[PDB]
């Protein structure tokens, strides 16, 4: 059930598609980035077409929509990484088993591109190029995190296996989210940029 | 896609079903266990009906079946655990982030045994305060595997010049496998829970 806006993949299951500057899709993703990163230089934006990762993510989304008895479980967030991790993320997505982890041992995603644009996250490569993903994240119902969590806390410790979907730094005004399970995050676009 | 011989769960997403001795389904599990654990006695065997874990597992199996083309990717293995872990595994499956270091480590992941005798060690199936020991029978997507190494946090690449094309799992010995380690969520479906005693 591959999305309409994907382009044909000649019966293959993985491809990175470079977006055409000035078209609707490129403009929308560029705007999300330049909202906080207007001083950077965008080299290119690529659409990640990973059939298997999409499949696994959409199953978790359908499950969370049933569990939570509503949609609104999804947010678009940013994730900066080093060049040597980009092939892994494109093919396999995010892995908690692979920086500060103050809110738990999961994968971190930022509300603002400016945060992911820090050199500690989007490490500039031997040519000055920096890499940041635009990510579909199943944040669902969330609570404040804490150091040492390996899963989100329970919603009520009377039922210890019924968990929050994610954690955050601040529930009223979140700036980061942490997810603790594979296929809770789909890397949708890769931005290559310089300072 | 739920299997047609499961009990009707009446819109519920999760149920444990107590099996009857003398049914083929009970007897095959009892025989698989007693092949190496004849000194122990089974209290009960429960079929685990977890709709969401099943869906996510069967998606991964279909993907590995496509990618590997005509491999037997699935093995039926054992996993001993403590009573405190049983409610989490029943609902959420096998989480590598909660796994202990194994006495012989072939990587940082969830361990599954070929022989029930391995899982029956008190180190894994810790007796509870009533002397009950707990062991899962698990469908595991072992896929294409190689000998593991203690450093691993994912299976190793098949080819060092293509680091993202991975083995599906690792083992202690490729010629005579006795354990498998998996490093990803929804690569193992907890199918039965054996409760047993000395
Ligand atoms: O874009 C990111 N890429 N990798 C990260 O590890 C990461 C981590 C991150 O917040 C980590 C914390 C800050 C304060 C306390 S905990 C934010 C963004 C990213």
């Amino acid at each position: 059930n591959l999305p309409e806006h994907w382009t044909d993949m000649n019966h293959q299951l993985f491809c990175m598609v470079q977006l055409e500057p000035g078209q609707s899709e490129y403009n929308t993703i560029k705007d999300k980035f330049t909202r906080t990163c207007s001083s950077y230089a965008i080299e290119k934006i690529e659409r990640i077409q990973n059939a298997f990762l999409w499949q696994s993510y959409q199953v978790k989304k359908r499950q969370m929509d049933i569990k939570n008895d509503h949609k609104n479980n999804e947010r678009l967030l940013f994730h900066g990484t080093d060049a040597d991790s980009v092939p892994y993320v494109n093919q396999h997505g995010f892995n908690r088993s692979c920086n500060a982890v103050s809110y738990g041992k999961g994968t971190y995603f930022a509300v603002d591109a400016s945060y992911s644009a820090k050199d500690t996250y989007s490490k500039p490569d031997s040519n000055g190029r920096k890499h940041m993903y635009v990510v579909r994240v199943l944040t669902g119902v969330f609570t404040k995190g804490r150091a040492g969590l390996v899963t989100p806390p329970p919603k009520n410790p009377h039922n210890p296996t019924d968990l929050f979907d994610s954690v955050t730094n601040n529930t009223r005004s979140p700036k980061l989210f942490v997810v603790f399970f594979d296929n809770q995050a789909y890397p949708e676009y890769l931005i290559t940029f310089t300072a």
